[PDB]
């Protein structure tokens, strides 16, 4: 559905209508509850919005087994079709 750079930017959309951070600060380098404005448990809103947007389904166990948007890119982009 989108590649790693896409995936970041997706992801995004639905984290600056949760915590708000801008569109283009989450790049690669950064992670959700670290280098972003920390939606934490509000995150888990992001999570099951972007499971639709990516057309994956990311398990709350692998979610919390993820850091980075560029490792969490990894689990998605690679389920996705």
């Amino acid at each position: 559905a989108a590649t790693q750079e896409e995936i970041v930017a997706g992801l995004a959309e639905i984290v600056n209508e949760i915590a708000g951070i801008p569109v283009e600060d989450v790049k690669l380098d950064k992670s959700f509850t670290d280098d972003l404005d920390v939606d934490s448990l509000s995150m888990v809103e992001v999570v099951v919005a972007a499971e639709e947007r990516f057309d994956v389904k990311i398990p709350d166990d692998d979610v919390k087994n993820l850091k980075t948007v560029g490792d969490a890119t990894k689990y998605i982009l690679d389920h996705q079709a």
